[PDB]
């Protein structure tokens, strides 16, 4: 009975949904996951409290964005099978006495909204990218700002009290300032806002003491209400732990604070030259490293790159991220700065090197240098390239600069107020609190 529908296979997006789902459950709601008939043959169930059910995105039996690598194509294919078995659906689980009494739903799938609200369903959007991203990609679609935007514009949102930090050219959402490069992307970011006003709710994965000026613009602009960072109560410390992984192991035997962990995320993709740099940069800094490589980028990866790696490195294809973020001997993370990286984190006072590639990741890279005071950024060459030298001088810079404890010292701030917001009484947890009455 409270549907929860991610954008299929995007983990930063379903993880922080079920957790809001959990504490949904903790309320006496009764929560279910609905993923693609792909990912469910394919991926276990995610367990108590949670129900499952499926739509299907055009490839049941194989991964349809494998098979359409064009996005506007994978997209067009799965609103074409995902409205027509979510309408399904929805009409299947009343027929079985499970009437959906909402859904909540990733705007990157803004068919969703029409097809829950043509069975009388309510609606509420859960955006899982920053309020600081989220409002300009809105300004966008409400007809405010004209594509592309500038660095200009965002100056004016600045100068206005609605963002906390002026944006330049690098920093500056990319799908927005250059939508050529990514026509399909640009537009899915611009439509997410396209007829959010009729939903029921707005919610939001960040918390006001992080964006105070972006928050509340959201709210009341959009009527977003901040219910994150929608993570395990245990990181939380909300009272109302450690796996077998092996990776975890290796961290146990290293010294407090030593450790970089890295990770560009599960989207982007690192060519062969880029994977060298990185990986120069991170034996070159003499630190412990635990390096995620995932699986289908591991073939890029030298023999004798990864030998030099085994002197102080670990190479994963995945890692518990959470859990290494909370370990004693994690000193930093050299990270993309996707937003749940980033969440991730700041509750665990973690400082940060941010390389960021795409999406929300400049912007938020902007914000952790320049607002938050909680890591750097690598800056690229003359030429756009992350060189192995500047890798190293980063990784450096947070670990050992005359400036180490002034990214330490904001990471930790950021940390306890991130905390306060979830637990009872915060600014979230009222959020939270508000929703589950209102589908009592
Ligand atoms: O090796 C791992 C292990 C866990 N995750 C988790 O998967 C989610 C999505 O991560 P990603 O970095 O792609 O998200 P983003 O930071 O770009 O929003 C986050 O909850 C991560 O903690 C991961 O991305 N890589």
């Amino acid at each position: 009975q409270v549907l929860l529908l991610p954008f299929p296979a995007a983990q930063g997006h379903t993880n922080p949904m079920l957790q809001f789902g959990r504490r949904l459950a903790y309320h006496g709601l009764r929560p279910t996951l609905v993923t693609t008939r792909y990912v469910l043959s394919t991926t276990p169930p995610p367990g108590d409290p949670f129900r499952v059910a499926a739509i299907s995105d055009g490839f049941d039996d194989a991964s349809g964005m494998a098979a359409l690598p064009d996005p506007g194509e994978y997209l067009r294919t799965l609103e074409a099978h995902g409205a027509r078995t979510l309408a399904e659906l929805l009409l299947s689980e009343a027929r079985a006495g499970r009437p959906a009494r909402v859904l909540v739903y990733d705007p990157h799938l803004p068919w969703a909204r029409r097809v829950a609200r043509a069975a009388g369903v309510a609606t509420a959007a859960f955006l899982s990218q920053p309020c600081a991203v989220d409002l300009i990609y809105g300004e966008v679609c409400a007809r405010r700002l004209a594509l592309p935007v500038t660095p200009t514009d965002a100056r004016g949102l600045y100068a206005r009290g609605v963002l906390g930090v002026e944006l330049g050219p690098d920093d500056v959402p990319p799908f927005v300032a250059a939508p050529e490069l990514t026509p399909a992307f640009c537009e899915q970011s611009i439509e997410q806002f396209a007829g959010l006003e009729d939903d029921d709710d707005v919610l939001v994965n960040s918390f006001s003491d992080l964006e105070p000026k972006e928050a509340a613009y959201m709210e009341s602009t959009w009527r977003a209400k901040t219910i994150g960072p929608s993570l395990p109560s245990f990181y939380l410390d909300d009272g109302r732990f450690r796996s077998t992984v092996p990776c975890m192991e290796w961290l146990d035997k290293q010294p407090p604070r030593s450790v970089v962990l890295v990770s560009y995320g599960v989207v982007s993709t690192f060519d062969v030259a880029k994977l060298e740099e990185l990986g120069n940069g991170l034996c070159n800094s003499g630190k412990p490293f635990l390096w995620v490589v995932r699986s289908n980028e591991e073939h890029k990866l030298s023999v004798q790159l990864r030998k030099k790696c085994e002197k102080r490195g670990l190479i994963v294809p995945f890692c518990p991220q959470l859990e290494v973020l909370a370990h004693k001997a994690t000193g930093c993370f050299l990270s993309h700065c996707g937003w749940n990286s980033t969440l991730e984190a700041i509750v665990n006072g973690v400082p940060l090197v941010a390389m960021p590639h795409w999406a929300d990741q400049p912007t938020i890279s902007k914000y952790v240098e320049s607002l938050w005071g909680m890591g750097v950024r690598v800056q690229l060459d003359k030429s756009g390239i992350l060189q192995r030298e500047e890798v190293e001088r980063c990784i450096r810079e947070v670990m050992d600069g005359d400036r180490k404890e002034d990214y330490r010292r904001n990471a930790t701030r950021l940390m306890k107020k991130a905390k306060e917001s979830m637990q009872e009484g915060g600014s979230s947890d009222k959020n939270i609190a508000e929703f589950a009455a209102k589908y009592s």
